[PDB]
């Protein structure tokens, strides 16, 4: 799982993601790859390195595949499969008005399938959102960055009371207690479905973190996107049930959403 620096070449910078810059490149005797160069100070590197081998064993057609880590020299690099079309969030926003509702549902299903695999593996994403899903060939969506907030060194992001905490995607037991589970990922998935059917609109736009907490705690929920059917919106609302035990598992979501899609 360790990749030597001599085994990588960097071709072009493609953009910036969690923890630092990403390049298109090649990996010796292997493939074309994406390579993320971890910025100094952003990541708990030793903690991540301990987990990297087990993260690589996670492998599913709808999850971004970790291929290895280049760690001989600072800064360290993570290497993955290459996805051509960037973040799902940007992809929806830049092409707003073009997508059929069926295509939007299909994106949610791809995400749901990857999350079902994580659920079965007992791996919690912790920060699932359109902004960390990537878009590949034929508009396949793959889930990325699962578990990575365990290594983010910015306390304002990782603490529930932090000024940058991703409260818009957090279930009440996460925003209250940092009680993460696959059922808190299910809540996040409901907000992501909202993002997709809204073609990358910002959820709770111009609500402060404290306002989102208050709204959710007093029963407010995101409005139905025009492109979401009443049935799809019912499923979204299932993901935002207050009690995690009342939210469907991803395995159940996947069945429900498939039946809607295939009929
Ligand atoms: C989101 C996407 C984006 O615009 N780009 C260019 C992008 C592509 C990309 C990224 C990160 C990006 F910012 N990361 C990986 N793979 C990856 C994932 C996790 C850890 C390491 C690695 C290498 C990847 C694979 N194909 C394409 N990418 C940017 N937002 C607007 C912030």
């Amino acid at each position: 799982w360790v990749i030597d620096p001599s085994e990588l070449t960097f071709v072009q910078e493609i953009g910036s993601g969690q923890f630092g810059l990403v390049h298109l490149g090649y990996w010796l005797n292997k493939d074309k790859v994406a390579i993320k160069t971890i910025r100094e100070g952003a990541m708990s590197e030793e903690d991540f390195i301990e987990e990297a081998e087990v993260m690589m064993k996670l492998s599913h057609p709808k999850l971004v595949q970790l291929y290895g880590v280049c760690l001989e020299q600072a800064p360290i690099c993570l290497v993955t499969e290459f996805m051509e079309h960037g973040c799902l969030s940007d992809y929806l926003r830049t092409q707003r008005g073009l997508f059929a509702a069926e295509t939007l549902l299909g994106m949610c299903l791809d995400v749901c399938e990857g999350m079902a695999y994580l659920e079965e593996a007992c791996v919690i994403h912790r920060d699932l959102a359109a902004r960390n899903c990537l878009v590949g060939e034929n508009q396949v969506i793959k889930v990325s960055d699962f578990g990575m907030t365990r290594f983010v060194l910015d306390d304002q992001y990782t603490s529930s009371t932090g000024t940058k905490f991703p409260v818009k995607w957090a279930s009440p037991e996460v925003f209250s207690f940092s009680r993460y589970s696959s059922k808190s990922d299910v809540w996040s998935f409901g907000v992501l479905m909202w993002e997709v059917f809204s073609e990358g609109k910002i959820p709770y736009e111009n609500r402060s973190n404290s306002e989102v907490v208050e709204d959710i705690s007093t029963g407010f929920r995101l409005y139905k996107p025009r492109l979401a059917s009443t049935h799809v919106y019912q499923i979204m609302n299932h993901c935002w049930r207050e009690r995690p035990e009342d939210r469907p598992a991803f395995s159940r979501l996947l069945r429900q959403l498939a039946e809607i899609a295939e009929s």
